[PDB]
């Protein structure tokens, strides 16, 4: 039987922010029930603890409904807050295919309240497919070029010329189902706040929460398309249409052809503790 | 304010197969606006909630989609059934919905319920008369029986496929099925006793639904009604298959069109987990 817990990440009460679902000494079970026991959550991902194998404290796999990821923002955040239960720590070093995420934990009295992490630095190029993804989408035009970041999982990112059209959207999911291996992150806002929704038929969401693996290339891009400064930390809040407010922190540090850290910070709460079968 | 839960996979004899429900105990406290949310908060296709009785039930059941209230829904009940049932030694459990009461016999086997069955609402039915819009939002060209929608509280569309890998091979248009509100749509294919369903519901929050348990009864009416099976005859409904979720319904429905007398439905259930949450 495995213990887990239900952390609302991205969120300071529970029933706001993205749950996931945390699997506690998963070590017996093998990849293809990892994946079984996501797509029973059905939540945007599970996640399974496993001893380290490389120097971390934990090796963490991430999954979908429908597919392993090799990082991403809101699972892991919502695993360092659950681990940071376990010990003192306020550093700590998940393994994950991706390497070791480094995370500083937000305490209070010992009892944690929010985490920090430094992503992978993304890769990025442009989409190359506008014409098709904008039809999808239901919309013109993007207000800046559509490029695609790479750092694990695949984000894609449109912008939106108020936060009224972006709620505005109804996007055709069948039509981003031929969007293989990636998210589609539409943004709209200024200067420090910027608002968000993510459509991912290939990572089986039709709408997720708080895309933590996105905040931290949607500040690179912000940054890149001159509307902030690298450095400056911005606010992204996801999830609003929904009904899952999720207020997501990222800072991008450095310049465009080399950056040196990716951080990405929120809250989050438990929400609930239980145990499975098997 | 606490309140426990267990995750039943409904329609299934072993864990992560079926159709998760979770079921939450000792409800009364959670305003309905609530129970929406905690029902988002688990994204099954449905959580239910466990309240006192007020017309001698044992129990009245309220049912969350991620987005809406159902007044009645088929697994989520049988979960609710075979939860409920490992607090009682009765053989018959009585859950009072915005339907009405439905009756469970649960089904127990070394000191476990392993399986229930219910007697569902009688439904209503009639054509749905919009064909043309249907048959293009699912991407095909005619139903094999005449397209009709029937009423058991959550209403239900049933399109008939000319063969299972006719039925596997949809891919509906969940945003044009968005403009068919408050209904699922159930496409089926099979022959005989064994049928196979693809259920897709965005007006229910479901892009596909493992098993819809009340849908169940109306295609085993709307199979008898049709000529393919004898009143009275049941039928085994696969559903779920494509989605990696198979689970087995069985449904029977005695009488004759013109008066129906019982609409069965019954399935295996199990627990897969359960817990407790901080509100
Ligand atoms: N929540 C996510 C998702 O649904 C798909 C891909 C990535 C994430 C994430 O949190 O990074
Ligand atoms: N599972 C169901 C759903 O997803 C929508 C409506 C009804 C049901 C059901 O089980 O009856």
């Amino acid at each position: 039987m495995h213990n887990y817990v239900i952390i609302d990440a991205f969120a300071s009460v529970p029933l706001e922010g993205n749950p996931v679902a945390v699997f506690f000494d998963a070590d017996d079970l093998p990849p293809a029930q990892m994946q079984r026991i996501a797509r029973e959550m059905n939540l945007s991902e599970s996640t399974f603890v496993l001893k380290p194998r490389n120097g971390g404290d934990a090796l963490i796999r991430i999954f979908t409904p429908v597919n392993e990821l090799p990082f991403a923002g809101h699972p892991l955040l919502g695993t360092a807050i659950a681990l940071g239960a376990h010990t003192d720590n306020h550093r700590l070093y998940l393994e994950t295919q991706m390497g070791t995420i480094a995370f500083e934990l937000e305490r209070q009295n010992g009892s944690v309240i929010a985490a920090s992490m430094d992503q992978p630095i993304p890769t990025w190029t442009a989409l190359g497919r506008d014409a098709e993804l904008l039809k999808a989408l239901g919309i013109s035009d993007s207000t800046f070029p559509i490029e695609i970041y790479h750092n694990g999982p695949r984000h894609v990112f449109v912008g939106l010329p108020s936060i009224d059209a972006l709620s505005a959207l109804h996007p055709d999911h069948r039509a981003l189902s031929n969007f293989h291996d990636m998210a589609i992150n539409c943004f709209a806002g200024a200067g420090r706040r910027w608002r968000s929704r993510m459509f991912s038929p290939a990572y089986g969401v039709v709408e997720d929460a708080a895309t933590g693996s996105a905040a931290g290339p949607l500040a690179i891009h912000l940054a890149r398309h001159g509307q902030i400064e690298f450095g400056q930390p911005v606010e992204i809040l996801q999830g609003v249409e929904i009904g899952r407010p999720s207020l997501m922190f990222a800072k991008a540090e450095g310049r465009a052809e080399q950056l040196t850290r990716v951080e990405v910070s929120g809250n989050g709460v438990t929400f609930g503790r239980g145990t499975i079968v098997l």
